[PDB]
């Protein structure tokens, strides 16, 4: 409360280690169907179905530009890849079993980086 702080964790290196992350999860091997934004004039169904698309070279420019406030701001974009996808394809799909592995990938990298 005012005047009442709990201990200063050091944030300092947060934006180097996101970015090292992300640079992990942009050159996985199944990250080709997140590295670029879905083509709304191209795939039916994904302008008026997935209200905010996201995907790996719009989280770069964002972290790039300093449009992330802080490291929770950046996973909730990262996890928003993987929600839109598992809302948009089947499970049994090339790209459905993409989004898992990137998902699981990325919580791992998550919670040893910063828990």
């Amino acid at each position: 409360s005012m005047s009442v702080k709990k201990p200063k964790r050091d944030d300092s290196k947060d934006l180097a280690l996101c970015s090292m992350i992300l640079t992990e999860m942009e050159t996985h091997e199944d990250a080709w169907p997140f590295l670029l934004p879905v083509n709304l004039k191209l795939v039916p169904g994904y302008k008026k179905v997935i209200k905010k698309p996201m995907d790996f070279s719009t989280i770069r420019e964002k972290l790039s530009s300093g449009q992330y406030p802080n490291l929770e701001t950046f996973a909730l974009d990262v996890r928003l890849v993987f929600d839109n996808c598992e809302t948009f394809n089947e499970d049994d799909s090339d790209i459905g079993r993409a989004g898992h592995n990137m998902r699981k990938y990325f919580e791992k990298k998550w919670t040893d980086t910063f828990k």
